[PDB]
């Protein structure tokens, strides 16, 4: 036949994430390709935004916090339609310190634990200790957690005073100063006997999506004489030698992959002493996206009335669940349909008729992200 039939497909795939600044211009695109004419319609948290449209871009001219959310266009052209992969937008904002002055207290030898306050922000802003205008960066008895809690080691009386924080957010600048907390040390100037060690920030269960940089775990242990204090870390049972920062405070690990996942635990102990150490630990869990194994030919034929199979395997961690689409409509699997699922998440159609052809296209998901796949189905006679 003298007329084009190439089904619309996608050249390039959209952000799985991006934060934008409140006020700016956001242009989303639907980078599709395939026979012309080519229309786009937009979805917003899977509601429709837009109708058909020639225009492959939705424009926002000024992006406030109700605009945010997730994103994705349908494309389709005389053959059928896709549903693109959806793109998280994310308003970036700051708001200012609400809470107002603290008092907290701690006994000597005893750590303080000071929460940083809380501040209205995308994303989570970056955060500096201060008491009377002095940074306060970490030290042999200083620790500041990967949750910017300030902990104050083996406190003595003169780490008593008003202390207060800095947001900075990175993306629009803003910087803001907090209300104080004012510490008290109490019971003062006794001897200074020692204090056996205890953790009091221990590793927490954490999770991670393979493909990140870095995962750290974190513990935090105080005693008296603090330069007696010494941090181990161990894996299975035996001791990293690598990987290990931060005052012994921190373990990472670089470009984690399930390999890495496991029981990590933190050892506390005083050198040159009779006191027992203290352990606590964590597990590291590590996420996979999902990875299609086998995917359809990109065109599928059948005869009408007969039964065609369709591919989809996809790989993941959790096991990523697998969802059907004809020409971007969800496909309703249910008994007393023609329609059925595989185990293996391909899909079974019986009893084909004409109106069968067109995009069948297949998504995995899985809390780590997702893959869409696609084939163009012809019903013969
Ligand atoms: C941290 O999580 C564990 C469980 O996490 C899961 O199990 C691990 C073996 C590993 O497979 C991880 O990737 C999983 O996410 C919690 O362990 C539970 O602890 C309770 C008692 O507190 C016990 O009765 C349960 O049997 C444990 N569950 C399992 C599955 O082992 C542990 O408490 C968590 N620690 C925290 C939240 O601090
Ligand atoms: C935040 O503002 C104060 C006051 O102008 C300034 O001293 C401080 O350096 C600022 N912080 C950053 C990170 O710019």
């Amino acid at each position: 036949g003298a007329q084009d039939d190439v089904p619309p497909y996608f050249k390039t795939e959209p952000v799985r994430t991006q934060v934008r600044l409140e006020g700016s211009r956001l242009v989303l695109t639907c980078m599709a390709e395939g026979s012309w004419p080519l229309e786009f319609k937009w979805l917003h948290n899977n509601r429709e935004l837009t109708r058909f449209s020639l225009e492959y871009r939705y424009m926002i001219t000024s992006l406030d916090r109700t605009h945010a959310g997730f994103y994705r266009c349908i494309v389709r052209n005389r053959m059928g339609a896709l549903l693109q992969r959806q793109t998280e937008v994310q308003v970036a904002y700051m708001g200012s310190f609400e809470e107002g002055e603290k008092r907290q207290s701690v006994n000597h030898g005893e750590a303080a634990v000071i929460r940083a306050p809380r501040i209205s922000s995308f994303p989570r802003p970056q955060v500096t200790w201060f008491r009377d205008g002095r940074k306060i960066p970490p030290s042999s008895r200083i620790a500041i957690t990967l949750e910017n809690t300030l902990v104050i080691l083996s406190t003595v009386a003169p780490d008593a005073g008003r202390y207060y924080v800095q947001a900075v957010n990175d993306k629009n600048g803003d910087n803001k100063t907090s209300q104080p907390i004012t510490l008290a040390v109490e019971n003062v100037g006794g001897p200074a006997d020692p204090i056996a060690p205890t953790i009091i920030i221990p590793p927490k269960n954490t999770s991670v999506v393979a493909g990140t940089s870095e995962v750290t775990m974190e513990c935090v242990a105080n005693a008296r004489p603090l330069i007696k204090l010494h941090i181990v870390w161990k894996k299975d049972g035996a001791p990293l030698s690598s990987g290990i920062s931060d005052y012994n405070r921190r373990l990472t690990i670089a470009n984690p992959t399930v390999s890495d996942a496991g029981y990590y635990e933190c050892e506390a102990m005083l050198r040159s002493s009779s006191v027992a150490p203290v352990t606590r630990g964590a597990y590291l869990s590590v996420l996979e996206p999902p990875q299609f194994v086998r995917e359809p030919e990109r065109h599928i034929t059948a005869e009408m009335e007969k039964v065609v199979d369709i591919p989809c395997r996809a790989k993941g961690v959790p096991p990523p669940s697998i969802t059907w689409y004809k020409d971007a409509a969800l496909v309703e699997v249910g008994k007393l349909t023609r329609f059925k699922q595989r185990s293996d998440g391909g899909l079974q159609i019986s009893g084909l008729l004409p109106d069968d052809t067109g995009m069948l296209q297949c998504f995995a998901h899985n809390a780590a992200g997702e893959a869409q796949t696609s084939t163009y189905l012809a019903v013969t006679s």
